[PDB]
């Protein structure tokens, strides 16, 4: 049994907005849990964030996690923006709510309990687990069954 929770995530979208989905693989306890769902109308950025949310939300106690994803948007958010957005109450410079604040806040809450180590992989050089996420995300977007409630053409 691994001594660290391993998480792999990916998200895909056919349009902007368009049908999209995510794939997440989680290695927790002695199991391998796979999560995937497609949404009728959403975006690539929101699916990549949803991948990470559902995997962390599965975590029932404070863990030491290693998250692997080739998503620029999650990376950008986590390394450059998230800190600053909390200091500014989740608003832009022109004082509006940040884009996808709904998901970034959800993600923020989900990271809180954990000791997380981020692994940013390049698309063409991920582990066998990242490729399966991609494949899952792509298949989910082809048969979408959920509604992305928080999506807005708007804010």
């Amino acid at each position: 049994m691994l001594k660290q929770v391993e998480i792999f995530t990916d998200g895909s979208c056919l349009g902007n907005p368009g049908p999209g989905g995510y794939g997440a693989i989680l290695r927790y306890r002695g199991r391998e849990k796979t999560f995937s769902a497609g949404y009728t109308r959403t975006t690539n950025n929101r699916m990549e964030l949803m991948a990470a949310i559902v995997a962390l939300e599965a975590l029932k106690e404070p863990c030491e996690v290693i998250l692997s994803t080739d998503s620029q948007y999650v990376r950008q958010g986590i390394t450059q923006w998230i800190h600053n957005w909390k200091k500014r109450g989740w608003k832009t410079a022109d004082k509006k709510p940040v884009k996808n604040v709904d998901l970034w806040q959800r993600l923020d809450a989900a990271l809180g309990q954990h000791q997380i180590k981020w692994e940013w992989v390049k698309g063409h050089a991920g582990h066998p687990e990242n490729e399966r996420c991609d494949e899952l995300a792509r298949a989910a977007a082809m048969n979408p069954t959920l509604e992305d409630t928080g999506y807005q053409v708007e804010v």
